[PDB]
C-alpha cells in the first residue's frame, strides 16, 4: 500500500495516505456517492449534481492542510504524524451520518417521523464510523501506521460530535486543544468543513465564492488562551471573518433555502412519510427496517440513500401509490405553490412547538374580500427558517482569538465596534414562507389574501409584493402605509 | 406560460422558452438526472458527478446561440422563430436515448447482451422523443407556439439521427436545401463540429478538474453561412483553421486522459458483467404491465424511461440469492478489489484489429509462451483485452478536409484549406487503436505471470513495446531486436 | 470599415462597431494604456497591472449589453441603433479624464497642488472627449453612421457628467430617461462601470467577485416611476443588490484603500509636488504646462500619464533630486510606516476643513511613557477615509425601484426591514489611518504611543492592536476596559 | 526581517523569505515592473498588460515548489535550505536581462542596431544579477541566511545561463545535477519558467491553459541516469508532456507570433532605430549611453525600459520627429499592412543570411496582371518565423527520462511510437509573413499580386486566401489546382 493521488476539481491533486484509502474503500464510505450534497437543490440548480462523497474527500484534504501548516510554522506544538492522520480521518468521516437528500432527512423527515428522538447527522456519523471500523478490520491497519485505536478512535469521534459526556475531552490533552478546532469547531464555527462546501457548492451552483481559506491558513497560529492552546487568526483578517459568515448567509438565502428547493424537499419528505410503512430495508441478521428506523441499525442505514426516491418512483405496488404520485408531481413540476415570505417583528420569536399551529392560524384569518373558494389548514404549508451566524443570537467573532504582528504569541480579542459600523446589528432572524397545496388560480388568489391578512394580524413584515398580490388588504395596516 | 431562467455553472443564466419547459418537465426528460455523463469515470474522477440532464440543457442552449447568431448576422437566410425552436428542441433532446452509465450501456452492455441487434443512443433518442411527445400532449403545445408538428417533428428527428430513409439528391424532408446549414448545428454528420461537443468539453472539464482549450464563443463569432456546391453551409473564418485542428486534438486528449482512463474502463466492464449476471432476474414494467429485462427495455420506451443508474443500486442492495453473483461483482467495486491492469500496446504497420476478432484475443494472450519460470499458469478467462479505436471522428479521414472556410476580403465566398496550408506539426494519421490488457487474478504471482504472457504476446504479434516493458518483463524484451 | 472583434479576459469576444474603433484609435483614448487602474495598488498586488484602457473597453461593452437586452425584451421603448451607439460611446469614454495613477491624481495630488480648483475625472472626461472629437474629425464619421452630433454629443457628455447645468437633460427626452442609468447612474450608483471593475479588478487582484451582473441584466426591466421610465430590478434580486454594495465596500477595504497602497500613492504624490516646478509639458501652440496645470490644456493632458513617474525616477537634473529621492525610497521599500487605524465614535464626524489640523493634534498628545525621540506634526500623516455605499449616509436601495412577477410593469419600493435584520444599520463611516515619516525603530515606537494616546483623548475606537503596541496607554481608558 | 506574503492571481498566497524580499526590493529587480511580458502583444490582446516583474515572482515561487516537493519525497537527496534559496533566487532572477518590450528588444532591435554583437536576455540576466548583488550589499545578507556567496552566486548564474566555461558545473556537484533542471532546463526545456508563463499569459490573454504543472510536480522523482541524478517523470505522464509542447506551439501561433503583434514590434523597433542617435541614457560615472549601447553598462541598462516608447512619443525635438511619427501611426492604427503568409515546401529551409534578400525577391516577381502602381523592395517586409518544440528539429521527449510504478528508482526511455501515431512527424517548421509599407488600396492590391506570384515562383504553399486575393495568379499553378 502506497499513497494515492486523486484529482478534485476544487483542490486539484490530493494525496491520500494508504490508511485513508482503506477507510474510503468501504461500503460505509462509498455510500456517500449516492447522497446529493444539496438535496432538492439539484432540482433548482442543475449543476448541483455533487454528492457527499467528494465533499468528504475535500474536508479530509483541508483538515490535513491546516494541521500540516500549523506544525510547520510551530514545531514547538509537537504535532505528530499520528495527530495529522487522526485529524484527516475525522475530516473524511464527519459526513458519514447524512441520510437521503442530506438536510432533508435530518431537517424535515426524521423530526416528523420520529418526533421523540434527538437525531443529528453528527451522531449518525459517529455510529456509522464505529460500524465502518468494526465491519472492515480497520483497527489493525491503524496500528500498522502508528495509531493507538483506544485513544485515537475516541479522538476522532470527539472531533466529530464533541465531548462524549474542567477539560472535557479524553482523546487529546489540553496541550493539543487546537486540534479540536479544525474539523468541527464547536466554539465559533470556523472550520474546514465550511471551507470545502463554500468552494465546492459555488463551483457547482454557478455562484462565485468570496472566502479565501488559503489566506486564512497562511495567517493562522496557535497561541495560549485561558490556559488552552487555541488557533488564532491575524488581527487584520477580522474583516475577512465577518465576510465568511456573510457568505455563508448568502448561500443559505440564494441556494440552500431557495423557496422551491425547500418545497421539493418538503414534497419528497411527504412521499417518504407515505412510503414509510411499506419500504423495507434489510439490516443486520436479515431483520427488516423502515426508512424511519434504519437509523437504529447501521447495516440498514448503509443502504439508505437517494435511491429510495427512485425505488418509490419506479414502484408498481398499489400500497406505494400515494407516495409514488407525489414524486410524479415533482417530475411534471406540479409543485405546491409559493404564496410568499414574511418575518416576525420586535422580540417575537416562533418556537418549534408552535410550528404545527401555523397553517391553522393562516386559514383562520378573515381577509375582508370576496372569495370564490374557502381554504382549510391542510391546504397550507408554513415553513419557518432560522437564519443566523451559527451561534443563535451571538456574534461568532466574539469567540475568535487574534494575534498582532508585533507579538505573534499574544492572543487578543476584537469587538464589533473596533471593526466597522457597516456590520450587522443582529446575528439571528427568522423567515416564514407560506405555500398552498391547491394550485389552481382561484385558490392561489385566496391563499394570498389569507396570507397577507395573517401577516397584518400577527404584525409581521409586509411581504415584498404585498401591494400587488393583496391590494385590498395592505391599506388597512398603517405601519405598512 | 412564460420563459424560465436557469442558472448553469458552464453557461450562466440560460433562458428557456415555455415550450422547451414543457418538454423538460416530463418523466422522459427528467430521467436524464439519473444517468451519469461519464459512467464509471465518476469512480476515478470524483468531481464527475454530472448527469445527462444538465448536459442536455447546455446543448439546447448552445444550439440556440449558434442559430440566433447566424440569423442576426445574415437576415437574408430567413431563419424563423420556428426554426430556432426546432433546433433548440433537437439540441435538448439528442441525449434522450442514453442508458445506464451512458457509453457503458451502448458501448459494452448491449453489444454483449443483444449481439444480433443494432442499437445506438441516437436511435434511442428518436424513439424516446416520439414517446415523450405522445405521452405528454406536446403536439397541441407546439401548435400553440407556431410549430407545424408533421414537418417539424420530422425535422427534429432528422437533426438527431440524420436522414430517416436510404437515399442511394437532397435526402431530408423536414427542411429544404436553402436551410441545410440548420442540420450542422446539433449533430454534424459531415465533419463532427457541433454544439454537443462544445458543451461536453466545457462541462466535462469543469467537473473533471482538467482545463478546456477550445473557445466555442470565438467560433460562433466567426461563423457564417455560404453557398457550397449548391447548398447553404456553415463556414468558419480561414484563420480559425488552427483552432479547429486544436478542437479535435482536445477531444482526443480528453478521451486519453479521462473517457478511456484504464481504470474507468475496467469499472464500466465490471458493472457490465454485473448487469449481464442480473439480466435474467431484474424486471422492468413497461407498456400494458408487460415485464422487460435490462437487455430488452430498449424495445419499450415506457420501460426504458425507468432504466437508469438506479439499476446499479437495485443490484447492490438486493437480497435475492438469484442476484448474488451480480451483487458480489458490485461489492468488489466498493472494496476496490478491481481487475488488475497489465499494460497497453498498439498494432503496427497496416495491422487493424476487427470487432469480430475481439473475443479471440484473451485466448491468444494465454497461448503465449514466455520463456520464464512461472509459479502459476493463467487461462484465457483470466484475461480481459480491451481494444479502443481513437480517431478524429471520421475513421481514417481528416475532418478539416470537410470544413468550408471564408476569407476577410470575400466573406460570401467559400474555400477549402488543406493540411499543408496550415502546419507540418499536425498529425500524419487520424486514427489508431489502443489495446489494454487486464488480469482477473489479482494476487502478486498471477500479476507477474500476466505481465510475462502479455509482453510475449506483444512480441509475437509485432505490437509496440509497452512503455514499462523492460521493467515488467526484463527477460522477455531482449528477444525482440526491433525493440532494441 | 467593418466591425472588429477584441478578445478580453473578462468578457471574451467583444464586437466593436467601426465608429467605436475610430474613437479608440486616437492619442486621447490610447493614452489610457499608460494609466494603471488601481494606481499604487500594483505595488501591493502584483497582478494589478491593468490599465484604464482595457477597463474602458469593458465598460463600453457592458453598456451595449444592457441597452441591447432592454431593447430586445421591451420593443415598446423604441431604443434605436443610434441610442445603442451613444450609450456605448459614453461607456467607452467615461474614464478619459483620469490622470497618472488614477485616483491618486484627483484624490490626492490635484487637491494639494490646486486647492482652489474643483477638478474631477468626470469633468476631465468631458473635456478630453470634446478634444478627442475635434482633434480627430469624428463628427463626420458620426454622421456617416446616423448620429446627429449636436444632440448626441450632448447626450454622451450628459451620460458622463450629468446635466450640463423639471426634466434637466437635453440629449434625450423623459421617455428615454432609463438610458441615463446605464453608464453612470447618479440616482443610486448601479451602473455598468462598477460591474466591469468588480470583475476585472478581482481577476487581477486575485480576490473573488461575488456579484453576478449577467443575472442582473436578465432580470432588469423598464417601468414607469413618477412619470419617468426607469430601470427596475426584480423584487427577488433585492438581496443581491445589497450584496453588490457590500462587495464594493469589501474591495475598498481589502484593496483600493489598502494601507500600503495608500501610502505609496501618498509618496508618489509627494514626489510629484516636488517635481511640479521643473517638469514641463508642451501643450497647444507650444505653450508649456506643469503636472498641476496640464488639466487646463487637453493637448498637454493627453501627454500626462504614469510615465511622469519614470521621467522623475530616471532624471539627472539636480533640480529633480528631492523628487527623485522619494521615488527611489519606494524602490528600496523604505516607505512611510503605518502606525495604526481607528474610527470616530458616537455622532462624531470629521470635516474636511479639520484634516490639516490632525497631524498637529497627534504630535500634541502626552502619552505617559518614556520616549527617546520627540516627534513633530510634520512627522505624521493622518489619512481620513470616508467609506460608504456611494450616497453618503443614505441607503442606495431606497432609491431603487423593483417589480414583481405578477405585475411586471408595476414599479414598487422595498424597505430594509422587508429584506433582513442582518443588514447594515448605517451606510457611512470614517477610517483614520496614521503613518510616521520617521521609519527607525524608536520613532515608530514613539509614534505608536502618541497615536494611541490621541485615540484615547478624542474618544476614538481602540485600535485592534492597541494593547500590544501601547500597553502602558490603553489601561487608562475605562471604556476600552 | 520576516517572511512576506504576496497575493498573486495565478498562484494565490506566495511566501517570500526575507533574503528574497531583499533582492526584490532593488532598482534592478523593480525595473521589471516597466517591461511588458508580451511586448507588442498588449496592442492586440488588451488583457496582456502584465509585466516581467510578476512573472519573475511566479517563476521563483514555482522553482521553490518543485525543489521542496523533491526534497519531501526523497530525503536521501540531501536537499538543504541553502539549495532551496539558491534555486528560488535563480528563478526570481532569470528574467532580469530583458529589455524594452521583452522579445522585441533582443529578437529584433539589438540584431539590427548591433549586428556585430551576440546578446541574449540570459547573458543580460547574469550581468544584471551581478550588478544587483554588488550595488545593494546582498553578499552579507546571503551570509546572514547561511549561503556561501562564492559558490552560491556561481550556482545561481549557472542555473540561468548554463556552464560559464566531464561535469561542466562548479556551483554544485553531480549528486545535485537535478537542481539544474528546475529553472532553465537546457536538456529538454521542461522548466518552471514555462509553467508560470503558460498560466499567467493565458489568464491575461483570455485563452485557456491546458497544461497541469502541479500534476507534473506530484509525479516527479529523481533517479540515476548515466551516473547523474536527474529529474524523471512518471511514464504515464508522457502524453501530458507532448501536450505541454503542443500548448507552447499554440500560444506562439495565436498570441506570441500574432501577425499584428509582430508588425507592432517591428514598427516600435523602427522608431527605436531612428531615435537611437538622440536618446541619452546616463550610466556609470555619468557617461552617456544610447538605447543600443545601454547593454554595455548595467547602471544604464537599469534605466532602459518601456518608458523609452513614451519618451519618444512625447518628444518635441525635431531630431526625434521621424521616430515620433512612427509611434504616432501606431496610435492611429495606421499600421504596415499584412499581405499574407506562406511556408516553404519539401526540404527547403531559409537561412538567416538570406532574410534580407527576400523583400527584393518579392518586388522582382512578375505577376501578369494590370497594376496601377509598381512596388519596390523597400515597400515590403518579409518576416521569417521558426516554430519548433524548443530544440530545433529534435523531439524533446527523446531527452526526458521516465520511471514506472513497479520500479520507481529505475529510469527509462519512451519513444514516439510507444505513445501515439497521432503525434507530430516533424518538430520544426518556418512561417513566412509578408507586409506592405504602402497602405493605400491600390498598393495593397498590387502587393498581393506580387506576393502570390512569388509564392508560385518559389514553390511555397498556396496562401489560404490566395484564390480570393489573387484570382488571376493562382490558376497558373497546377500544384495548387
Ligand atoms: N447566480 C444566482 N443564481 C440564482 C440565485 N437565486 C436563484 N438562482 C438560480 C437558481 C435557478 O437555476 C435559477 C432561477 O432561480 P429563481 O429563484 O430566479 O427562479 P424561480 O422560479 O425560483 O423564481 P420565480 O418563479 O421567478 O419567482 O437561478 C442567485 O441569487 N444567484
Ligand atoms: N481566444 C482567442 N483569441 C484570439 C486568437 N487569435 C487572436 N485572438 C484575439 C486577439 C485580439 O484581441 C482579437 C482579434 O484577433 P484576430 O487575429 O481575430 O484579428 P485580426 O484583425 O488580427 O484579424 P483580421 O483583421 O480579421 O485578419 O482576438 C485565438 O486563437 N483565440
Ligand atoms: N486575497 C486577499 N489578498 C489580500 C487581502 N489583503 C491584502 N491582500 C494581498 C495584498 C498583498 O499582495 C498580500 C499581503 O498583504 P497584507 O495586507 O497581508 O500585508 P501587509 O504587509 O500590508 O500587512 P502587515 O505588514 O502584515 O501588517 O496580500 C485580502 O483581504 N485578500
Ligand atoms: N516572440 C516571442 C517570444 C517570447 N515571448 C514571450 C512569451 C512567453 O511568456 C515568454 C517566453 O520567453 P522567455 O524569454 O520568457 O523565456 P524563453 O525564451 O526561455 O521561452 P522558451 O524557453 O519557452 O523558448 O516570452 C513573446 O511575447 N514573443
Amino acid at each position: 500500500d502506497t499513497m494515492k493521488v486523486i484529482n478534485d476539481p476544487i483542490h486539484g491533486h490530493i494525496e491520500l495516505h494508504p490508511l485513508l484509502v482503506r477507510i474510503i474503500d468501504t461500503p460505509q464510505f462509498q455510500r456517500l456517492r449516492y447522497i446529493k450534497q444539496l438535496g432538492g437543490g439539484y432540482y433548482v440548480f442543475p449543476g448541483a449534481s455533487h454528492n457527499r462523497f467528494e465533499h468528504s474527500l475535500g474536508v479530509g484534504y483541508l483538515a490535513g492542510c491546516l494541521v500540516h501548516a500549523l506544525g510547520e510554522k510551530q514545531p514547538e506544538l509537537q504535532i505528530s504524524e499520528r495527530d495529522v492522520l487522526c485529524v484527516q480521518i475525522a475530516g473524511l468521516c464527519r459526513n458519514l451520518g447524512h441520510g437521503p437528500f442530506s438536510h432533508m432527512f435530518d431537517g424535515r423527515f426524521i423530526p416528523l417521523a420520529r418526533p421523540e428522538v434527538k437525531w443529528t447527522h453528527e451522531q449518525g456519523s459517529v455510529m456509522m464510523f464505529e460500524h465502518l471500523i468494526n465491519s472492515n478490520g480497520i483497527k489493525p491497519v491503524m496500528e500498522q501506521y502508528g495509531l493507538i485505536p483506544e485513544e485515537d478512535i475516541c479522538f476522532i469521534k470527539e472531533q466529530i460530535v464533541g465531548p462524549l459526556e474542567l477539560w472535557p475531552y479524553k482523546g487529546r490533552p489540553e496541550n493539543k486543544s487546537f486540534l479540536y478546532e479544525i474539523v468541527s469547531n464547536k466554539r465559533n464555527g470556523i472550520d474546514v468543513d465550511k471551507w470545502d462546501y463554500f468552494a465546492r457548492d459555488c463551483h457547482h451552483l454557478g455562484i462565485q465564492n468570496n472566502f479565501d481559506y488559503k489566506r486564512f491558513i497562511k495567517f493562522a497560529r496557535v497561541c495560549e488562551v485561558d490556559n488552552e492552546l487555541r488557533i488564532c487568526a491575524r488581527d487584520k483578517e477580522v474583516g475577512n471573518l465577518y465576510d465568511m459568515f456573510h457568505t455563508r448567509n448568502s448561500l443559505h438565502r440564494r441556494a440552500y433555502q431557495h423557496k422551491v428547493g425547500n418545497i421539493i424537499d418538503t414534497m419528497i419528505t411527504d412521499a417518504f412519510l407515505k412510503a414509510d410503512d411499506y419500504i423495507e430495508i434489510t439490516g443486520a441478521g436479515g431483520k427488516k427496517y423502515r426508512i424511519s428506523t434504519a437509523i437504529d441499525d447501521m447495516e440498514a442505514y448503509t443502504k439508505l440513500t437517494d435511491n429510495i426516491f427512485l425505488e418509490i418512483l419506479y414502484s408498481t405496488d398499489p400500497k406505494l401509490k400515494d407516495a409514488r404520485e407525489i414524486l410524479k408531481q415533482i417530475e411534471y413540476r406540479n409543485l405546491f405553490k409559493y404564496v410568499g415570505e414574511t418575518q416576525p417583528t420586535g422580540q417575537i420569536k416562533i418556537k418549534r412547538e408552535d410550528y404545527e399551529s401555523l397553517p391553522k392560524e393562516v386559514a383562520s384569518a378573515k381577509p375582508k374580500v370576496l372569495l370564490d373558494v374557502k381554504l382549510k389548514a391542510e391546504d397550507f404549508i408554513v415553513d419557518v427558517i432560522n437564519m443566523d451566524y451559527g451561534m443563535q443570537e451571538k456574534n461568532p467573532i466574539d469567540h475568535v482569538s487574534f494575534y498582532c504582528k508585533t507579538a505573534p504569541n499574544r492572543a487578543i480579542r476584537i469587538t464589533k465596534n473596533q471593526v466597522s459600523q457597516l456590520l450587522p446589528e443582529k446575528f439571528a432572524e427568522q423567515l416564514i414562507r407560506v405555500y398552498c397545496k391547491k394550485v389552481d388560480r382561484k385558490s392561489l388568489y385566496a391563499a394570498r389574501q389569507y396570507f397577507v391578512q395573517w401577516c397584518a394580524d400577527r404584525n409581521f413584515t409586509k411581504p415584498q409584493d404585498g401591494d400587488v398580490i393583496a391590494p385590498l388588504i395592505t391599506p388597512q395596516k398603517k405601519e405598512w402605509n
